[PDB]
DNA sequence: TTTTTTTTTTTTTTTTTTTTTTTTTTTTTTTTTTTTTTTTTTTTTTTTTTT
C-alpha cells in the first residue's frame, strides 16, 4: 500500500490532508507518532551551522530533548500540582 | 730629574623615588529571575461568491 500526505497554506493557517481527505493537526500527528517521528523533539534534522552548536548547548536544552523523547513532558502539571499540595 | 699643583675617573654612600606585594575594602559588570509585551498564528463567525 502507499499513503499520501499533505499539508497546504492558506491565509495564515495551514492545512493537512491524509489519502486525499482534509484532516486536522492532532490525529496526523498521532500517525507519524505511530510511523515513529517527534517533531516537537527535533533530533533527526541538522542545517547549515548547526553540526557544531550540537555539542556546546547548555546541558538543560539537551535534557528538555531527552525530556521530549520519552514522553515524559506531559506528567509535568500533575508533577508540581502535587509538589505545591504535599508542601503546603 | 724631581717636586708641586691640577683634573679626570672610579667607587661608595645616601636619599628620594619608584616598584612590588599583599591585604582589605568597594563598587560594577555580569548573571539569573520574573514579567510581560509583542507579534504571529489560530479560530470562528461573518461576508462574499458560486451553482
Amino acid at each position: 500500500e502507499d499513503r499520501t500526505f499533505a499539508r497546504v497554506i492558506v491565509g495564515g493557517s495551514s492545512e493537512y490532508k491524509i489519502n486525499n481527505k482534509v484532516v486536522q493537526l492532532h490525529e496526523y500527528s498521532e500517525e507519524l507518532e505511530k510511523l515513529g517521528i517527534l517533531i516537537k523533539a527535533r533530533n533527526f534534522l541538522v542545517f547549515q551551522g548547526a553540526v557544531e552548536s550540537i555539542a556546546m548547548k547548555n546541558p538543560k536544552e539537551r535534557t528538555a530533548l531527552f525530556e521530549e523523547i520519552s514522553r515524559s513532558g506531559e506528567l509535568a502539571q500533575e508533577y508540581d500540582k502535587r509538589k505545591k499540595e504535599m508542601v503546603k
